């Protein structure tokens, strides 16, 4: 395969990209504090938000409310409004640097999970924390809401993945239904598919591993190996029977779905990837890296 960048940004070390879903548009949060709003099909800056003391590693916007969220290593997790360009409020709870945060597809929430080994569930509309997820026992390194079931997955420095059931929140709250063991060191990522049943995780053990669940049960599919250094991030195409991974080896990777296999590599010289993430209809793709940021189409060799 080949990557056609469209955009570049230079910057200090970046955390996280956050595409709009339909606005030509990315937030991307840097290690110094900072955020930006750049328009990709122009190359223009639209807005920097200056809300954070320390790196930003959590950003990510509502899908149809004119905001965005952001979490920070000061352990604050806050929600904006773009289209006034105001701080709203900050949701403080968390006791450790926060690592992702997100805003449920349906339900007014926000979930957000943090080295305090706690993910926590906040309704945005009454600023309160509604749940509290324990049972981690080191750092939460990812979170996720399954995209049509009321379910999370984590992922967790103690080597585990865990899923967790919030039909109880939705209506013992929330309780923990699988907890995943495969991966031998911490774990970094974790993803679901958009459509099929399936997780990804990823970390520092290097491997990407392929999860199906059922209602009732889990299973470990198949690992993608080859990476030489610690795992950062992982996702599923949403349109082509994809993996992709990105790495402080200083890679992205291709894998084939159904045979995990690798399908292309493609490299950086000088610089580690922390983050990679796909817009939810387009075939572009955004990956956050040691000297900036990158928006990107995958194509077929050759093509």
């Amino acid at each position: 395969m080949e990557m056609l960048t469209k955009f570049e940004s230079r910057s200090s070390r970046a955390a996280g990209v956050a595409f709009h879903p339909t606005q030509p548009w990315i937030l991307t949060s840097l290690h110094n504090g900072r955020i930006q709003l750049w328009d990709y099909r122009m190359g223009t800056l639209l807005d920097r938000f200056d809300g954070h003391d320390g790196p930003v590693r959590g950003i990510a916007f509502h899908p149809t409310q004119p905001l965005f969220v952001s979490g920070g290593d000061d352990y604050k997790v806050n929600v904006w409004n773009y289209k006034s360009r105001k701080l709203l409020f900050s949701l403080c709870g968390h006791m450790d640097y926060v690592r992702v945060c997100t805003f449920h597809h349906e339900y007014p929430w926000i979930l957000s999970c943090s080295d305090d080994q706690t993910i926590r569930i906040w309704n945005w509309q009454s600023r309160n924390c509604i749940a509290i997820l324990t049972g981690h026992s080191h750092y939460v390194m990812c979170a996720a809401f399954h995209p049509s079931e009321d379910l999370i997955v984590s992922a967790s420095l103690d080597q585990t993945v865990r899923v967790w059931d919030i039909s109880g929140l939705r209506m013992t709250d929330a309780i923990v239904k699988f907890v995943l063991e495969g991966h031998d060191r911490g774990v970094n990522w974790c993803a679901f598919h958009p459509t099929l049943p399936l997780i990804l995780s990823a970390g520092d053990d290097r491997l990407v591993k392929l999860w199906r669940m059922t209602a009732s049960k889990a299973w470990e599919v198949d690992t993608c190996r080859g990476h030489f250094n610690n795992v950062s991030c992982c996702l599923f195409h949403p349109h082509q029977e994809l993996i992709l991974s990105a790495s402080e080896d200083k890679t992205i990777r291709v894998w084939d779905l159904n045979r995990r296999t690798a399908v292309q590599t493609f490299r950086r010289d000088n610089d580690r990837f922390w983050f990679i993430t796909v817009h939810p209809k387009l075939n572009l793709f955004a990956a956050a890296h040691d000297s900036g940021v990158m928006v990107f189409k995958l194509e077929s060799a050759w093509s």
